[PDB]
Protein backbone atom coordinates (compact mmCIF):
# COMPACT_ATOMS: atom_id res chain seq x y z
CA UNK A 1 0.00 0.00 0.00
CA UNK A 2 1.13 3.34 0.44
CA UNK A 3 4.00 4.20 2.73
CA UNK A 4 3.80 7.00 5.29
CA UNK A 5 5.47 10.10 3.97
CA UNK A 6 3.84 9.56 0.98
CA UNK A 7 0.25 9.45 2.30
CA UNK A 8 1.10 12.61 4.48
CA UNK A 9 2.03 13.87 0.61
CA UNK A 10 -1.24 12.76 -0.44
CA UNK A 11 -3.72 14.00 1.82
CA UNK A 12 -1.68 17.60 1.85
CA UNK A 13 -2.08 17.48 -2.34
CA UNK A 14 -5.87 17.20 -1.59
CA UNK A 15 -6.13 19.93 0.96
CA UNK A 16 -5.60 22.29 -2.46
CA UNK A 17 -8.77 21.53 -3.85
CA UNK A 18 -11.32 24.20 -2.65
CA UNK A 19 -14.13 22.27 -0.99
CA UNK A 20 -16.91 24.21 -1.55
CA UNK A 21 -15.43 24.72 -5.12
CA UNK A 22 -17.57 23.07 -8.15
CA UNK A 23 -15.98 19.80 -8.65
CA UNK A 24 -16.35 16.70 -11.67
CA UNK A 25 -15.87 13.00 -10.89
CA UNK A 26 -15.69 10.40 -13.42
CA UNK A 27 -13.99 7.08 -13.32
CA UNK A 28 -12.99 4.27 -15.93
CA UNK A 29 -14.17 0.85 -14.96
CA UNK A 30 -16.59 -1.12 -13.06
CA UNK A 31 -17.41 0.71 -9.42
CA UNK A 32 -16.01 -2.48 -7.75
CA UNK A 33 -13.10 -2.49 -10.17
CA UNK A 34 -12.24 0.75 -11.44
CA UNK A 35 -9.23 1.86 -13.10
CA UNK A 36 -9.18 4.93 -13.55
CA UNK A 37 -10.60 8.11 -11.24
CA UNK A 38 -10.70 11.77 -12.16
CA UNK A 39 -11.51 14.69 -9.32
CA UNK A 40 -11.24 18.20 -11.30
CA UNK A 41 -12.48 22.04 -9.98
CA UNK A 42 -12.94 23.62 -13.35
CA UNK A 43 -13.07 27.33 -11.61
CA UNK A 44 -9.24 27.03 -10.42
CA UNK A 45 -7.80 23.87 -12.84
CA UNK A 46 -6.76 21.43 -9.79
CA UNK A 47 -7.62 17.95 -10.45
CA UNK A 48 -6.59 14.45 -8.91
CA UNK A 49 -5.88 11.88 -11.24
CA UNK A 50 -4.51 8.62 -10.71
CA UNK A 51 -5.00 4.60 -12.08
CA UNK A 52 -5.84 1.53 -10.19
CA UNK A 53 -4.46 -2.25 -11.35
CA UNK A 54 -7.71 -4.38 -12.50
CA UNK A 55 -8.88 -7.72 -10.20
CA UNK A 56 -10.82 -8.94 -12.97
CA UNK A 57 -8.80 -9.43 -16.39
CA UNK A 58 -11.07 -10.61 -18.15
CA UNK A 59 -13.68 -7.62 -17.79
CA UNK A 60 -10.41 -5.39 -18.33
CA UNK A 61 -9.64 -6.51 -21.93
CA UNK A 62 -13.61 -5.61 -22.81
CA UNK A 63 -13.62 -1.77 -21.26
CA UNK A 64 -10.28 -1.92 -23.13
CA UNK A 65 -11.69 -2.73 -26.50
CA UNK A 66 -15.07 -1.06 -25.92
CA UNK A 67 -14.73 2.09 -23.43
CA UNK A 68 -11.09 3.08 -22.14
CA UNK A 69 -8.59 1.98 -24.86
CA UNK A 70 -5.98 1.37 -21.80
CA UNK A 71 -3.29 -1.70 -22.27
CA UNK A 72 -3.36 -4.13 -18.91
CA UNK A 73 0.79 -4.02 -19.07
CA UNK A 74 0.76 -0.40 -18.53
CA UNK A 75 -0.87 -0.26 -14.89
CA UNK A 76 1.41 -2.93 -13.57
CA UNK A 77 3.39 -0.27 -12.15
CA UNK A 78 0.92 2.24 -10.78
CA UNK A 79 0.74 2.80 -6.56
CA UNK A 80 -1.38 0.44 -4.74
CA UNK A 81 -4.16 1.48 -2.67
CA UNK A 82 -4.70 4.86 -4.02
CA UNK A 83 -8.13 5.00 -4.45
CA UNK A 84 -9.38 4.04 -1.07
CA UNK A 85 -7.08 6.80 0.15
CA UNK A 86 -7.93 9.52 -2.03
CA UNK A 87 -12.07 8.66 -1.03
CA UNK A 88 -11.19 8.52 2.73
CA UNK A 89 -9.93 11.98 2.60
CA UNK A 90 -12.13 13.84 0.35
CA UNK A 91 -13.64 16.60 2.36
CA UNK A 92 -16.85 16.01 4.25
CA UNK A 93 -20.44 16.42 2.63
CA UNK A 94 -18.45 17.37 -0.78
CA UNK A 95 -20.98 18.24 -3.51
CA UNK A 96 -19.31 16.57 -6.67
CA UNK A 97 -20.76 16.46 -10.26
CA UNK A 98 -21.02 14.34 -12.98
CA UNK A 99 -22.42 12.56 -16.24
CA UNK A 100 -24.48 9.37 -15.03
CA UNK A 101 -24.09 8.98 -11.33
CA UNK A 102 -25.23 5.31 -10.63
CA UNK A 103 -21.57 3.40 -10.39
CA UNK A 104 -20.29 6.37 -8.69
CA UNK A 105 -22.81 6.35 -5.87
CA UNK A 106 -22.23 2.74 -5.49
CA UNK A 107 -18.13 2.98 -5.54
CA UNK A 108 -18.46 6.01 -2.79
CA UNK A 109 -21.27 3.66 -0.65
CA UNK A 110 -18.64 0.86 -0.88
CA UNK A 111 -16.29 3.14 0.89
CA UNK A 112 -18.60 4.64 3.16
CA UNK A 113 -18.89 7.78 2.12
CA UNK A 114 -22.66 7.69 1.73
CA UNK A 115 -22.23 11.45 2.83
CA UNK A 116 -20.50 12.66 -0.73
CA UNK A 117 -23.63 13.96 -2.73
CA UNK A 118 -23.49 13.71 -6.47
CA UNK A 119 -24.85 15.93 -8.74
CA UNK A 120 -26.03 14.17 -11.92
CA UNK A 121 -25.62 17.11 -14.67
CA UNK A 122 -27.82 14.66 -16.69
CA UNK A 123 -26.56 15.53 -20.88
CA UNK A 124 -27.64 13.50 -23.93
CA UNK A 125 -24.46 11.42 -24.43
CA UNK A 126 -23.88 13.39 -27.78
CA UNK A 127 -24.43 16.64 -26.39
CA UNK A 128 -21.62 15.71 -23.81
CA UNK A 129 -19.32 15.15 -25.99
CA UNK A 130 -19.46 17.58 -28.52
CA UNK A 131 -15.98 19.35 -27.54
CA UNK A 132 -14.29 15.87 -27.58
CA UNK A 133 -12.14 16.59 -30.25
CA UNK A 134 -11.24 19.74 -29.31
CA UNK A 135 -10.09 18.73 -25.56
CA UNK A 136 -8.35 15.95 -26.92
CA UNK A 137 -6.61 18.16 -29.36
CA UNK A 138 -5.45 20.54 -26.32
CA UNK A 139 -5.18 18.02 -23.33
CA UNK A 140 -3.75 14.78 -25.18
CA UNK A 141 -0.51 15.94 -23.10
CA UNK A 142 -2.51 15.03 -19.70
CA UNK A 143 -2.93 11.20 -20.00
CA UNK A 144 -1.37 9.54 -22.59
CA UNK A 145 -2.87 5.84 -21.23
CA UNK A 146 -5.16 4.94 -23.52
CA UNK A 147 -2.80 3.07 -26.84
CA UNK A 148 -6.19 0.86 -27.60
CA UNK A 149 -8.45 0.90 -30.58
CA UNK A 150 -12.21 1.26 -29.28
CA UNK A 151 -15.29 0.26 -30.51
CA UNK A 152 -18.81 0.76 -29.51
CA UNK A 153 -22.29 -0.51 -30.74
CA UNK A 154 -24.58 1.88 -32.06
CA UNK A 155 -28.30 1.74 -30.69
CA UNK A 156 -29.59 1.26 -34.09
CA UNK A 157 -27.63 -1.33 -35.46
CA UNK A 158 -23.91 -1.83 -36.27
CA UNK A 159 -20.52 -1.10 -34.73
CA UNK A 160 -18.05 2.30 -35.10
CA UNK A 161 -14.61 2.91 -33.80
CA UNK A 162 -14.57 5.80 -31.70
CA UNK A 163 -12.07 8.45 -29.18
CA UNK A 164 -11.22 6.41 -26.15
CA UNK A 165 -12.92 7.35 -22.45
CA UNK A 166 -10.63 9.21 -20.32
CA UNK A 167 -12.00 9.73 -16.36
CA UNK A 168 -9.54 12.88 -16.76
CA UNK A 169 -10.46 14.34 -20.11
CA UNK A 170 -14.51 13.43 -19.83
CA UNK A 171 -14.35 15.83 -17.30
CA UNK A 172 -12.58 18.70 -19.23
CA UNK A 173 -14.95 17.93 -22.56
CA UNK A 174 -18.36 17.82 -20.01
CA UNK A 175 -17.21 20.76 -18.50
CA UNK A 176 -17.06 22.74 -21.97
CA UNK A 177 -20.50 21.46 -23.22
CA UNK A 178 -22.04 22.84 -20.25
CA UNK A 179 -19.85 26.44 -20.51
CA UNK A 180 -20.60 25.97 -24.20
CA UNK A 181 -16.81 25.80 -25.40
CA UNK A 182 -13.41 24.32 -25.12
CA UNK A 183 -12.03 27.51 -23.28
CA UNK A 184 -11.71 26.08 -19.84
CA UNK A 185 -9.39 27.74 -16.91
CA UNK A 186 -5.88 25.85 -17.53
CA UNK A 187 -5.86 22.52 -15.63
CA UNK A 188 -3.14 21.29 -13.76
CA UNK A 189 -2.75 18.09 -11.95
CA UNK A 190 -2.53 18.63 -7.84
CA UNK A 191 -0.64 14.42 -7.27
CA UNK A 192 2.93 14.06 -8.08
CA UNK A 193 4.02 11.91 -10.70
CA UNK A 194 6.00 9.84 -7.88
CA UNK A 195 2.22 9.33 -5.70
CA UNK A 196 0.39 8.07 -9.19
CA UNK A 197 3.57 5.61 -10.08
CA UNK A 198 5.66 3.07 -8.33
CA UNK A 199 9.25 4.68 -9.03
CA UNK A 200 10.18 3.60 -12.48
CA UNK A 201 13.44 1.36 -13.39
CA UNK A 202 16.53 3.19 -13.28
CA UNK A 203 16.78 5.02 -16.11
CA UNK A 204 19.13 3.39 -19.21
CA UNK A 205 22.70 4.98 -19.84
CA UNK A 206 22.63 6.25 -23.05
CA1 LIG B 1 -15.92 8.37 -18.65
ZN1 LIG C 1 -6.88 8.92 -19.10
Amino acid sequence: GLTYSQTMELKDSMLQLDPNAKTWIDIEGRPEDPVEIAIYQPNNGQYIHFYREPTDIKQFKQDSKHSHGIDIQDLFSVQPGLTSAVIESLPKNMVLSCQGADDIRKLLDSQNRRDIKLIDVSMQKDDARKFEDKIWDEYKHLCRMHTGIVTQKKKRGGKEEVTPHCALLDCLMFEAAVIGSPQIPTPRPVLSRDLVFRTGPPRVVL
